[PDB]
């Protein structure tokens, strides 16, 4: 139930060159995983019956970057201040999204399709609607399906975005990568879920909680035995995310 606002040819003359740069940037850096990171915690805070949160542009407002749940996002934040300040024209809240995309491409995941308008908005949403990495699958279906109004199969494809990156404990307190390649954006999160815990790689609660529950599992089974319906179903998840509110909900 998209309908994408209109953006004039100099606002999308500047989406294609800022996701260029964004390529560069990101591939120079190795932040893809923290850049996709900042652009889930933008958009994730989504509640559909009230209309609030969601990928605005309010990640930047101090006030949002100090809830815990984003902890060293204010280094994402920082590192793309000065290629953003090149697009002058772009919201932040398109940036952000942008980054965020391309993130999973230039590590060789998806391409995942980006429609520009979001509008940068002034009230960022209250703390707390981010999920709980201790939580299981009940949670997990109360902060995607109740509040973003995402589906099962999103929720799992999404958890696959831990495939790149790890956790830091001086960030959330858990430590270590979910993957044994985790600049590259491939299924091997799932297979490592099947296979075992591994040591020196990562497994949250609530990655665990993905193999006990009946809805999950076989799509757990599904993109760890096939890593293309993975990148289908991943493309289509992350899309949705980062369009929640947004050209209608
Ligand atoms: C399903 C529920 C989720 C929970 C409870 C969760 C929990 C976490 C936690 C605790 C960390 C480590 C933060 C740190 O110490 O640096 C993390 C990092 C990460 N998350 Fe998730 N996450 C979830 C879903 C998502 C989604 C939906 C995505 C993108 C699709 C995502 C992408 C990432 C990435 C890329 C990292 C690594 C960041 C880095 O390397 O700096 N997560 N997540
Ligand atoms: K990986």
């Amino acid at each position: 139930g998209k309908s994408y606002p209109t953006v004039s040819a100099d606002y999308q003359k500047a989406v294609e060159k800022a996701k260029k740069k964004l390529r560069g940037f990101i591939a120079e850096k190795r932040c893809a995983p923290l850049m996709l990171r900042l652009a889930w915690h933008s958009a994730g805070t989504f509640d559909k019956g009230t209309k609030t949160g969601g990928p605005f542009g309010t990640i930047k407002h101090p006030a949002e970057l100090a809830h815990s749940a984003n902890n060293g996002l204010d280094i994402a934040v920082r590192l793309l201040e000065p290629l953003k300040a090149e697009f002058p024209i772009l919201s932040y809240a398109d940036f952000y999204q942008l980054a965020g995309v391309v993130a999973v491409e230039v590590t060789g995941g998806p391409e995942v399709p980006f429609h520009p308008g979001r509008e940068d908005k002034p009230e960022p949403p209250p703390e707390g609607r981010l999920p709980d990495a201790t939580k299981g699958s009940d949670h997990l279906r109360d902060v995607f399906g109740k509040a973003m109004g995402l589906t099962d199969q999103d929720i799992v494809a999404l958890s696959g975005g831990h495939t790149i990156g790890a956790a830091h404990k001086e960030r959330s307190g858990f430590e270590g990568p979910w993957t044994s390649n985790p600049l590259i954006f491939d299924n091997s999160y799932f297979t490592e879920l099947l296979s075992g815990e591994k040591e020196g790689l990562l497994q949250l609660p609530s990655d665990k909680a993905l193999l006990s529950d009946p809805v999950f599992r076989p799509l757990v089974d599904k993109y760890a035995a096939d890593e293309d319906a993975f990148f289908a179903d991943y493309a289509e998840a992350h899309q949705k995310l980062s369009e929640l509110g947004f050209a209608d909900a």
